């Protein structure tokens, strides 16, 4: 019994479809550096996200599909993780030393910035203008506190340095995996589909036409496990579209590959800054600087460093770094997300509202236009609807602000022959543009917060009745108690499946036993029939008790 | 606390009349709608700061003759000379006033800043006065469907499925009034209750072999002897019970 204690959380085991056709239990070692990574919050708020939008979005046909995928890239991160783990040599070991500090603590600089950009703020609360110094005015730091401006000055100087560590460490640590995604569905269009060879990519496909640059670079599957991927395509598609065309797409020599393949040299790579910028590839650096700009975050980021430059040039300009508390707070996010949710329907609703108020503009310029007089004084008046340009702008400017239509600016239409009609004009006028354009307005923010917590919801009762894996619901192992939480963490677990792809290819090929070689085989050549969907262990021998 | 100053003055008593939240239910319920979401009120409220302080900020620096509230030319009285003032001025008037901050505003009409001043106006007054007035009633909306939906499902679950055993309605309702006695006779919560009871009472000496399996068992915290999964009906289906 203290053996097996000792080794429980070392001992992993899944199941899987099997050679023959029955379901078939694999135990395997489960290495403790692994779980080390694999308990990382980073790790857990990634698969949670994972979870969250393979189930909101389905995929189900794909669902294996996407969650082969995942345990890669995942994989992938936690190397990162090992690798940023806590004249010339001395400078790179210092470079590369500061690059690691700066990944370890990227989001203690994040929450940094944050609280240097609002003690900014605080301290800019202070300011007042005059026109005597302290003919246009002069502004000035008015308070009786002391070393106040120098205060201010260091705090800039600090923010600035801040972001820049900021910067720095998000190309550190985040940029590498997703140029491994790109690399990787580069890999299997261009393997499999073949969007290049025999085929070509859609004209609207802006990212199909970005990634020509990087086909016959020598550097294209860098930052990718695979190396050969380009070797394979062309034994592949050479007999059909040419190997000579697939060589010059590819930017292959076939005499360099057939005399490496036959034995090949270990020169000695000069360590001079000279010759190493001469080996950058400049078309791959242009490909990663053109994907890399096309992200979100870093665009958002280089923002903020603009942000803050022009708070050097302009204190008052690090006013607009308080919007990162949206960014910032998870709270933020979501009932911010409640309003993104329908951005293009209230986009749309305004320009609704545009076409409709230019339509009583027109209706008031051709009849009612007399009644636009916004001068008190009777000696000069002053039309507010001679041409359109004006009462189109006032109407959008004032009717549409001022509760209860235009009626109550415009003029009183009583003792008028055309007192219905504008009577007519200004209640039509405040129900469809007052009330239903913002009744719209206010139930797309209402629906979207719904459809949000729906979605949520949804997302907890499935994963909470159905098997990630095999899809069999919650009531059949409810049978036995507590039979769904002990196939959910003994028999499935996503975890050790997780671990059992690592655990196939760091072990040698020659150590692999019948069912490890079977499942790395199959995994190859990209088959997912080896996952126990709709059976398992349980139901298979139900009959003979397990 | 609110009594005692109630005696060393009598206004104060008017507090305890907060009490009605606390005494009918319809007030707590109510109310409970209100708690439900109110980390994401104060949230909203201090987004609404933040974003009328950028206002503030872009109406400081540029924007600073239009805000002289006095009618008077000998003695103006200009708001926003310093940001103290004009993010206050901001803060008390312009959230509050219907239309936005361009109604208090000076008319901005025959000056170069006209096109900016209106795009100013009426960008404060879709941002703040629509749309972040429009979360805090769609907080609440969500907070009452919230509380709705799960009064309704905890019903449908005790009506639908059985606490102990777990086993749905339908099952028990191949017999007729099969759940009812079920959920009455079988495995009734109040029987369970009383069996704890019983044997707490009755002697150690005086257990038979049922009593005192189900007593050891209980000291040490095994609750393997709930019918989880099956009940006598199904396990004597055949010899019909
Ligand atoms: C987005 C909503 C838009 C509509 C808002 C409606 C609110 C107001 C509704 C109604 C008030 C109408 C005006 C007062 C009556 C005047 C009579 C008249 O038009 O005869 C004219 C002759 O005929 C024409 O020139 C064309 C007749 C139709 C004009 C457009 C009507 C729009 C109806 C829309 C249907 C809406 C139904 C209900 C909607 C809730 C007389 O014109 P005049 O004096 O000889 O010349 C004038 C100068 N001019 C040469 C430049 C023209
Ligand atoms: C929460 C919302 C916040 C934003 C509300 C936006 C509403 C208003 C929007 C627009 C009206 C802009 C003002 C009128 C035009 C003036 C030109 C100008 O700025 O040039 C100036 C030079 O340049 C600078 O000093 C910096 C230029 C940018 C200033 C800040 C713009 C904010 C844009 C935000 C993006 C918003 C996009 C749309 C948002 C719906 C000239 O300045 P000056 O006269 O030489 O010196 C003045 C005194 N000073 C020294 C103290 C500075
Ligand atoms: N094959 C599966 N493997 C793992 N969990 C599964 C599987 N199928 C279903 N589940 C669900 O996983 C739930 C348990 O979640 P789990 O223990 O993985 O959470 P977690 O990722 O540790 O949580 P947290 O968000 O706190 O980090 C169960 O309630 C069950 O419904
Ligand atoms: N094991 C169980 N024991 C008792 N009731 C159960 C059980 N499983 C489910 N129920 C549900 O409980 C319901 C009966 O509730 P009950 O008769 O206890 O109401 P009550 O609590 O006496 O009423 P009140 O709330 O007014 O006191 C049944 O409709 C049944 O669906
Ligand atoms: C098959 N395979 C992988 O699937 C893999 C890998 N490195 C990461 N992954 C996911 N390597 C080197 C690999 O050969
Ligand atoms: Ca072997
Ligand atoms: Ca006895
Ligand atoms: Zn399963
Ligand atoms: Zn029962």
């Amino acid at each position: 019994e203290s053996i097996l204690e000792y080794f429980r959380p070392y001992l992993g085991r899944i199941e899987i479809m099997g050679a023959s056709r029955r379901i078939e239990r694999i135990y395997f070692e489960i290495s403790e550096t692994n779980r080390a990574q694999w308990e990382m919050p980073q790790v857990k708020e990634s698969k949670r996200q994972f979870i969250f939008d393979v189930v909101n979005e389905g995929g189900e046909a794909e669902k294996m599909e996407l969650f082969v995928s995942f345990c890669e890239d995942t994989i992938f991160e936690m190397q990162i993780a090992a690798q940023i783990s806590e004249f010339w040599g001395e400078l790179e070991v210092q470079r590369v030393k500061f690059l690691n500090y700066l990944s370890r603590n990227f989001y203690t600089l994040r929450f940094l910035a944050l609280f240097l950009a609002f003690a900014i703020n605080f301290i800019l609360l202070f300011y007042k203008v005059s026109d005597s110094p302290p003919n246009m005015v002069y502004y000035f730091l008015e308070e009786s506190t002391g070393y106040m401006e120098p205060a201010l000055w260091c705090l800039s100087l600090l923010h600035t340095l801040v972001a820049f560590l900021c910067i720095i460490g998000y190309n550190c640590l985040k940029v590498p995996l997703v140029i491994f995604k790109r690399e990787k569905e580069l890999a299997r269009k261009l393997e499999f589909d073949g969007l290049y060879i025999t085929e070509q990519p859609g004209d609207d496909d802006v990212k199909g036409q970005w990634d020509r640059l990087v086909l016959n670079t020598p550097s294209f599957p860098s930052n990718y496990w695979d190396k050969f991927v380009k070797r394979k395509v062309l034994d592949k598609h050479g007999d059909i579209f040419g190997r000579e065309r697939i060589a010059e797409l590819l930017g292959m020599d076939l005499a360099s590959l057939e005399i490496t393949a036959h034995n090949e040299r270990k020169p000695d790579p000069p360590p001079g800054l000279l010759t190493w910028l001469m080996s950058i590839d400049v078309k791959y650096q242009i490909w990663k600087f053109g994907v890399i700009f096309t992200d979100n975050s870093f665009l958002y980021l280089g923002w903020y460093m603009v942000m803050s430059l022009l708070g050097h040039y302009n204190n008052f300009f690090f006013a607009a770094h308080l919007l990162d508390i949206a960014m910032g707070v998870k709270t933020l996010r979501t009932i911010l997300s409640s309003v993104t949710h329908n951005g293009k329907q209230l986009v749309m609703t305004v320009g609704l509202l545009a076409v409709v108020v230019y339509l009583y503009t027109v209706v008031a310029f051709n009849f009612f236009r007399k009644f636009y007089n916004k001068s008190e004084d009777e000696d000069e008046p002053d039309m507010k609807c001679d041409d359109m340009m004006t009462c189109y702008l006032f109407h959008m400017y004032v009717g549409v602000r001022a509760g209860g239509g235009i009626g109550d600016e415009i003029e009183d239409p009583a003792g008028d022959e055309y007192e219905l009609y504008r009577v007519v004009f200004d209640i039509t006028f405040f129900f469809f543009v007052i009330v239903i354009l913002l009744a719209i307005i206010q139930g797309l923010i209402i629906d979207a917060f719904g459809e949000l917590r729906d979605q949520q919801e949804q997302v907890k009762e499935d994963m909470e009745t159905k098997c990630f894996i095999c899809g069999i619901g919650s009531d059949y192992f409810d049978t036995t108690p507590h039979g769904f939480e002990t196939h959910t963490l003994e028999e499935h677990n996503l975890a050790n499946y997780m671990f059992f792809l690592m655990y196939l290819i760091n072990k040698d090929e020659t150590e692999h036993t019948g069912q490890e070689s079977y499942v790395w085989k199959m995994y190859q050549e990209r088959c997912w029939d080896f996952f126990p969907a709709g059976d398992c262990f349980r139901k298979q021998y139900e009959d003979q008790l397990s």
